[PDB]
């Protein structure tokens, strides 16, 4: 049997596996080009996506990132009217791009309609296994209902499963089962692709189709969103790294003397109780950040950093000739500050 | 010399070095069939076995478990009446399975004999190695003598081991050499085999002679569970994860304004002055957990999720056919929550 | 240049790396036989030698451990009248097995045969880098002068450097550079070989002399002897474990309401004010650990265990026939006691 | 695409990843040759360089250091008039060696010309990433300016980085992306590469235009700089570990009754302000260490310890002939001291 035989023959990379290999460089940080095309009629000036949580996106946040160069996702857990009221006031605020999350549900189909009357751009069908026959289905029937939206449809962390996907007509798969900060399906289910694999073999797929991709969870620092991109990703998804901003739904507590948010999985307890299944999330409180401009402003640059060190002009290079290099976790302790104590907080580093 | 120049030639994993691979699912969680057939005579709802220890099974657990549809291993640190009366207490519950602990001693024959006048369902030989000739002579005898019982032996860790039993009539073979939470056998013998290999090498055996085994020890999440299981396990046996629970045999204690109940290795010292050899097990506390419906309810529900992102309709499906990727210690953090502060408990993470 | 393309060939494994694979057995753990011929006129009842170190093995050390069936380095940090003197308290407590540790200094040769007088039945000619010409030369004088007396030679950490000793007539190459819990010298110089591979590599090269090694450093628990004998050390010698006994030389502090003994590197500062090279040691304090008796009891009692497991009816067969599993931080996590808060101190583990 | 499948072909290690392996040796510590020749104008009587930082190196530190034999670069935080003034400092104590660091900037080739005017004795030419377009052209242009000035050159990480720098020039190629102890460039850009791997690709091109390195960066003990030259390093560069001595520029603190001084690197926020692009760099405190004498007292008695036990009588044979072990992590552990309480502070262990 085959099967039996080739078990415990995959092996997944992650971020803190890997670091990019410096490359010979003509381009100064400050000249990268940091835009990219997710499909035909939707192109970010820098490419990261808000999470579709309801401790991360809504009208205040969708408005705040794109108006740094990003998109958000609106998120589901509320009524189709009050979901598309939030995606009104993202296009009222200067004609900015909005992205709105849906499931697979029985409202899934008026909920994309209403959404699509707000003026949305993307939809973001997410569940958290895309690669099955009742998702993808469902899927198929919605890409010929809204010929001529833009599709987000997630998540999947293979091959097969992205090819899955863009088979039915899926514009950008999202790719990341388990890697989320505030996620437990690894030690729940069980069930998992290290990111920096998931995301490599996803994109193989994607550039056979002429589609994208978006690197979703599991990004801590700047770092890792470069390591994301030139992994294949043509934009990542952040959570962790937009929690506890001024912007993100929740309203700031004091513990111990110091400010907090609250950021939670959507498949923790308190937020099915929001919108049976055993719960595949934490609920947790993050320092308070300030706001997203300033945060975008220290990711950006550290994307832009990590260009001019690889040579990237643009996203494409990144993407299609980056090399990286594999370390062990002695190599993980060497990259981080080590044999020092910080006194001064970095506005990049915690 | 081969055996010179191969001491080293093996390899082994565990549940922290490996990930279920999601693939194309047509079965929702709630639909998937979690029955086992351990033997023609035993068939269980769900694939669970409550560790034979004086800290987690008497007849309180073995009704317990057993209306969760698992089965109870009585533990043999009592007398032979006593035993045999636990029994009659869950036949009495209105006919559920148990099964009942035996050692390789001089009075298994009549204290086998007994358990089953009480109706027992499985004997467990239960003795630190299996692989043994003293063992595999007596547990021939003991297959001889009582041709209709159902017959669960252990411990091994090996494909020899395994097979040395099946051939001698063993219907359930019983894996794991050092993996338990209360265990130190690695340490003060050096001896064991990393559990997920330990399963997958055994699993091989049971295969071609048509009989199962039972993962045992080191599971620590319900993911683990679903890992077990796909290494080849037809079921698992679990003390640390029932260990604290209402129908376990210990009362709680109040430590610092929190409940604990004991758990404490067969091995420990304290466990063998209830019933010379070294001692291989700790004696320890573990917070209080509740009840053993509410804790299985978690744990038969991280099986379903892990079963839906695989695919597998049926456990058999899980064993044959999931697929596993290998991941180092930075795959591990990232696969746990990471990077956050969790404020509330959930029912299935600690 | 091959010696500029094979930098970074060699690979290498200590204790933690490693697991020993239980094998069928027809020996109980009460019968294995635990003597080793370490030369023709020296044969212990268990393999344990003391190591040569002032807060280790004096007189009351040496005693304890030969009465327990091992042997006592007693060490050089003194005057040959008074290292002459301890052999005699040996010799007259019933005759028991004494070694004694010698330099190779400008006192050597009087010292050796002032030891001989005295009755020392073994010579331990301890260098930091026995694999050195001068060594090497002094060595071979030595043994050309006490043409009789066994002779322990080291350290080395190469087949290379055991074999460059053995070629002088050493008896018995003591293994070893780097692993000790008192020793920086791979943090100081930079050097060494994990213990594992360094006993496995020397092991080869005594069974081609018909010789014997002694695995010396980084025992950690009983397990880490059954792993270092079957790595192919005949006998191991142990610091860590005896220090803080009634019998080590020092008297108990209390610190913090706790009985403590002092236990350093006799490379350490002020070992080597109590006999320029900069330190290779530390100096600090462990655990009161009670009766050498008790502790031996202890450590016996793992490896006959062990030997159980393994089906080693004596060392020989540990030695030639015991296979390893390699296994991961991951899989060490599983080895000891996890997810357990615990109670009560084991005699065997702390 | 060979670039898509050989994105994680690449393997990298660091110091902790590797010891140096013992070998005969007929050379005692104290007479080991620890000079090197940097370039044919520049030799060292011991192979240290402290950094070019504003936390690390001025006059008072430059003059320590090259009185034990190596040589000080003084920091560019500084206007030209002043960084000439701290060079003629420097030649002014006995006509010692003194380097100077230099950015790629409008001032660069004044500046340059001024620390000539002031006895520099080597140009370090000091830049994030070295192997880029305009910082090679620059370069060649002051190479072709000041025909006999010794220039060092970085920072690059690969051979086609250093093949580079060597092609236009320079006569010392600096090693090293990431590794320095204040350094946040790889969390930040997600960019570099292990450090003993990046030396040793370095050195291989270094020996084939017969010129020379610099590892720069990772440095936590003596051993590491064992290490670091074994790789290949003519010499290596130190920061973090002569960081709170009293010759470093800033004063020493007094934080809950301890003596510590400031270290940060040159790219944080706040040395960014004493000389846009976002920081690499955090800010922190050491210990005060003493005098410089006495750490590299500590430093050089490791090289002389690590190469007698090598048999390496200069750096050359060192940089030749030594060879390495790769350990994991289990191996870190027993390499460093393990199961003890330290209750001494040694000199050359923390
Ligand atoms: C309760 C859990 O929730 C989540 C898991 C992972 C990511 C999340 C992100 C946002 C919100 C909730 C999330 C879940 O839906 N688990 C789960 C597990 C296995 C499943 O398998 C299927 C399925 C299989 C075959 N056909 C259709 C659905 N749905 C599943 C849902
Ligand atoms: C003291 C130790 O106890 C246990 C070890 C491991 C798992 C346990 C689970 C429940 C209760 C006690 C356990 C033990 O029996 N150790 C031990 C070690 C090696 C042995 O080897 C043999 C043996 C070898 C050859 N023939 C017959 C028996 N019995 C052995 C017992
Ligand atoms: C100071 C250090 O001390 C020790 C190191 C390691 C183990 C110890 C155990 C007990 C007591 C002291 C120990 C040492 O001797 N270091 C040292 C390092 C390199 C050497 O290289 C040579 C040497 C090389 C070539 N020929 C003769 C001697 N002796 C050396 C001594
Ligand atoms: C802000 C950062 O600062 C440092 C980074 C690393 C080491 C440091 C040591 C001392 C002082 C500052 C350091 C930096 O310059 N980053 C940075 C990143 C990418 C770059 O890429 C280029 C570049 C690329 C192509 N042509 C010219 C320059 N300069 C870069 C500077
Ligand atoms: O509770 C859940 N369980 C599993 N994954 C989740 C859950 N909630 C959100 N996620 C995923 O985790 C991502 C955020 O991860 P983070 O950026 O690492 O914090 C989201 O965009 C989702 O893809
Ligand atoms: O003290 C002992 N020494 C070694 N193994 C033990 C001991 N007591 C119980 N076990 C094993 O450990 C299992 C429980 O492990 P756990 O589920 O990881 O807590 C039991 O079912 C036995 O197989
Ligand atoms: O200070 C020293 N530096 C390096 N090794 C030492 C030093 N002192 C003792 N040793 C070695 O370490 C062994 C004890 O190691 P332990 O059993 O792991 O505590 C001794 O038998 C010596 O071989
Ligand atoms: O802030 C910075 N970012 C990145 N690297 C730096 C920075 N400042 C200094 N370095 C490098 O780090 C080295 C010192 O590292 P350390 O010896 O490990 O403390 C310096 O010689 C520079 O090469
Ligand atoms: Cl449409
Ligand atoms: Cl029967
Ligand atoms: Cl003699
Ligand atoms: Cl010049």
């Amino acid at each position: 049997n085959a099967m039996w035989e080739t078990k415990f023959a995959k092996e997944g990379l992650t971020f803190d596996d890997v670091l990019l290999v410096p490359a010979k460089s003509d381009v100064l940080p400050n000249d990268v080009d940091l835009s990219v095309e997710m499909a035909p009629s939707l192109k970010l000036n820098v490419p990261i996506w808000s999470a579709g949580m309801d401790t991360i996106t809504e009208a205040k946040m969708a408005i705040a990132i794109a108006r740094q160069g990003g998109i958000g996702v609106v998120h589901k857990n509320m009524s189709i009217e009050q979901q598309a009221e939030e995606i009104e006031k993202v296009k009222r605020s200067g004609g900015l791009l909005a992205a709105a999350a849906v499931g697979i549900t029985n409202d899934t189909f008026v909920r994309v309609e209403k959404l699509i009357e707000a003026g949305v751009d993307a939809i973001v069908i997410d569940t958290a296994h895309g690669h099955s026959a009742g998702v993808i289905n469902k899927i198929s029937e919605i890409r010929q209902t809204f010929k001529d939206v833009v599709i987000v449809a997630g998540n999947v962390a293979t091959a097969e499963g992205a090819r899955a996907l863009f088979e039915v007509g899926v514009d950008i798969v999202k790719v990341g089962i388990g890697p989320g900060s505030i996620c437990t399906t690894r030690v729940v289910a069980g069930v998992g692709v290290p990111q920096i694999t998931a995301i490599y073999d996803c994109a193989t797929v994607a550039r056979e189709f002429g589609k994208t991709i978006i690197a979703d969870g599991g990004i801590k620092y700047s770092g890792d969103i470069v390591k994301a991109l030139a992994a294949g990703g043509n934009a990542v998804m952040l959570g962790s790294m937009l929690a506890g901003t001024d912007e993100s739904p929740g309203e700031t507590e004091i513990f111990q003397g110091r400010q907090f948010k609250t950021y939670r999985g959507m498949g923790s307890l308190a937020a099915m109780e929001h919108g049976k299944l055993v719960p595949e999330g934490i609920e947790g409180r993050v320092p308070y950040k300030g706001s997203v401009a300033d945060i975008i402003f220290q990711l950006v640059g550290g994307i832009r950093s990590g260009m001019g060190y690889t040579g990237s002009p643009d996203l494409r290079h990144l993407r299609e000739e980056a090399a990286f290099v594999r370390m062990t976790g002695a190599g993980l302790r060497e990259s981080h500050p080590h044999d020092i104590q910080i006194t001064k907080e970095a506005p990049n580093y915690s």
